[PDB]
DNA sequence: CTAGCGACTAATTTTTCGGTTCACGGTCCCACAACTAACGAC
């Protein structure tokens, strides 16, 4: 900005507006309605996992019991539906990896990924 | 629970080869066609 190679941002109107973790409250699992309930600044909200009884199902419960950390999230609205962009802080996964073993990856427009690993081609 | 704060395409021309025309001093073997000399009938 001192030299000048960037214009001042002109924010759009459909922006997902941000809300901090200091606003999530009354998080519980109401079994009667089969949906998590919470308040986004004094308004009830039934969460629609739908047919997602495993993927993010044990993620909100990982927060109702205080086991996963959440960051300043955002919220989108796309014409009747409402979406929450929750920045959950997930951890790394440890496998049985060998640093000496090297995978040779190449990316081209004819073959998006071509990978060598010893005698294994993918 | 909320608020303050850290140049490419089409049209026209021209030319070599083919077509056409004129038209006087060995062997051995198995069949097939003659064929003829003799034989029998009228």
């Amino acid at each position: 900005y001192w030299k000048g190679e960037r214009s001042l941002p002109n924010f759009k109107k459909d922006m997902a507006f941000p809300f901090g973790l200091q606003g999530i409250s009354r998080l519980v699992y109401d079994e009667e309605k089969k949906a998590f309930c919470f308040r986004l600044y004094r308004v009830p909200f039934k969460t629609y996992l739908g047919k997602d009884f495993t993927d993010k199902r044990m993620l909100l419960e990982r927060l109702v019991k205080g086991d996963v950390k959440l960051c300043a999230s955002n919220i989108q609205l796309n014409g009747g539906k409402i979406f929450w962009l929750a920045v959950f802080e997930i951890e790394k996964e440890k496998h049985s990896l060998k640093p000496e073993v090297i995978a040779e990856a190449s990316l081209s427009l004819e073959y998006p990924i071509v990978v060598k690993t010893g005698k294994n081609r993918l």
